[PDB]
């Protein structure tokens, strides 16, 4: 009998100098955890790649290190654009495979987030901690822990299909005819969860015919919230820019004001500071705040580093993600999201946000 | 041969006390012409009839009443909520057959704009200009003339739909059964064109098979717009008020800051004023002001007394209604929106917009 909540804990980096407590799992004990316990491979995928930035980071390098010695297989796939720190990785581990991802050849617009260890097709992280020291150590992160091996290893077929868009030798990066020839497989998703609980994915050109597109995932939760709808991302402005040109896409930020208005929705929104020159955020914040007036919308903001990506509706759903609710995101970008309806998990998360949302990082809209 | 724009003309409500100037038809001449070429009926369709407020009103009213007299059959229709005035006109006009419609007894929203007068199955107005004193005397209007009976006798088939609601006598208003006993048909719309003119319909559920909704019409021209947008309305508000509770409804909203911040789309919306006090509004002026500055987006605000509604894009086509374009109007109000892309009309439709748009009575948007 499959365990609801696919054995699912909440993960959280919850800096020293900042306010935020729990009892969860950390970053840096999952990770540990998942080097740990490792007997066949370890996969890593995230945006960057910078674990010598901090104390644990560095300590989580070593094990990974010590690990790769061992001979545990560890990929660790990054975008091409994180490759920076390249040199130093593979000098620090000549045995771990280092690979770099460019999944957007056409347009050059799409990332590499993934953001989740997966591991023996038993244990994996997901969530938004990046493979970095400042996401393991001193930014506020927030993820999911499973050793559920029917959920681990269909999030390693999401490995599957990044690693095939690696920036050498034209397979699947740079030749359509062997990126047809990689099966984009799931074995869950929303129509058939495993204990309450799938991953949505991103973006449309490396769906296929089974997986769920996030943008129609998270746009119906919010299209279906009847009470509550509770978000903390870093922003959620109807525009962003690209190539120094500007990119308006309303389609999640009218989700949740026709919420709000027509149905009702009590929302509170947690997001990130925006540039008082950047008149595009100042009129976000205008509109959000006249909709505060006469609604039951309520927004706060923080400056804090902070990568979690929360959406929860109705106490019933909870959406954990590494990709930020806007339109450069959900058009472009590979990444994979954490859905669950466990009514346990939600709790959880809910409990999570109520402290984030009274939290003295939080400080209520002023226009 | 079909004559190129189908023998359309512009019609205009001028008033003294403004400075708009032209050489077009005038709402009092038109209105003139259809009743003294009338050989047999004259049927006319606007929300409220009032025509005895202005001296021009009475004067059109007068030689209605004459016509009737001599055997035309004129049939006025007007919404259930524009019947104030019943009495008055009955008395006035005892051979004139006033019929008050509802088009939306299950919610009790959508009104009768209807808004145009057909006659013989030969001539007909259609615009914003109602059966009133105001706007044929002191409101600035703006509508269609035309005498091509194929064009005219497509206008009359909408009469034939609205007037099958009327309050009395359980047919198509009050009787589900003999509502689908009534053909809602059309010879002409987008895809089928007569000389570049066609007729587009609203609500929805009035629709039939074979009509075209112009929220469709509308939001796809708008989204194919590849040059300029001209909107002459009195407001773009994404939201509106029924019933003392608000509704939200950003289609043609977004449709227009998606040409401007996407496709680089000159726009200019020449609107009403707006209360100061009524937060929905100033919030939606100071996000249009935000986008006067990073755009070639182009704000100007009336406060005369105005229905012109009027649409332009890329000098290729014109719309011209009763409608506002709003969520209110687009999802329940019965009306008919006059569509042409015949080059010469819509040329002298820009050359309309280019008047208003430097009138004294338009002032720039300030906030
Ligand atoms: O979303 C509204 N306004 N608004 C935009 O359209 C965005 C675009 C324009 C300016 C910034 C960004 C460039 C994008 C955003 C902005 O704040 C808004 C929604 C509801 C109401 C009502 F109060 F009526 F309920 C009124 C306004």
């Amino acid at each position: 009998s499959v365990p609801a909540g696919a054995k699912c804990r909440l993960v959280e980096t919850l800096p020293e100098n900042m306010d935020f407590r729990s009892d969860h799992l950390t970053t840096f004990e999952c990770f540990n955890e998942i080097i740990t316990l490792a007997k066949k491979y370890i996969y890593i995928a995230s945006f960057c790649c910078n674990p010598l930035s901090t104390t644990r980071g560095a300590l989580i390098f070593d094990k990974l290190k010590e690990a790769s010695e061992k001979g545990i297989k560890i990929i660790v796939l990054l975008d091409e654009r994180g490759k920076r720190n390249l040199g130093e990785l593979q000098s620090h581990c000549p045995d771990i495979n280092f690979i770099t991802v460019n999944i957007d050849k056409k347009n050059n617009v799409g990332l590499l987030l993934g953001c989740f260890w997966v591991s023996d097709d038993e244990r994996c992280y997901v969530g938004n901690a990046s493979f970095t020291g400042g996401s393991i150590h001193t930014i506020k992160t927030l993820g999911v822990y499973s050793d559920y091996p029917p959920l681990a290893t269909d999030l390693r077929r999401r490995f599957d299909t990044f690693k095939a868009f690696n920036s050498a030798k034209n397979s699947a990066a740079n030749l359509a005819s062997a990126a047809a020839a990689l099966p984009v497989s799931t074995a869950y998703h929303i129509k058939n969860p495993i204990g309450g609980v799938f991953f949505t994915d991103s973006p449309e050109h490396l769906l296929g015919y089974s997986r769920d597109l996030d943008t129609d995932v998270v746009i119906d939760k919010l299209k279906s919230a009847k009470t509550s709808i509770d978000i903390e991302h870093l922003a959620i402005v109807p525009t962003t820019r690209v190539d120094g040109n500007s990119y308006y896409w309303p389609d999640i930020y009218n989700s949740i004001i026709e919420a709000a208005i027509n149905r009702g929705v009590k929302i509170r929104l947690l997001v990130g500071n925006w540039d008082k020159n950047d008149v595009y955020s100042m009129a976000t914040a205008r509109s959000l705040d006249a909709l505060c007036v006469q609604n039951d919308l309520s927004v706060k903001v923080f400056t804090i580093q902070n990568n979690t990506k929360l959406l929860i509706v109705d106490d019933e759903y909870v959406h954990i993600t590494s990709a930020n609710f806007d339109g450069t995101h959900y058009q472009n970008h590979g990444f994979v999201s954490f859905n669950s309806i466990d009514k346990q998990l939600v709790s959880e998360a809910k409990k999570i946000f109520e402290r984030d949302w009274v939290s003295s990082h939080s400080k209520s809209l002023k226009i």
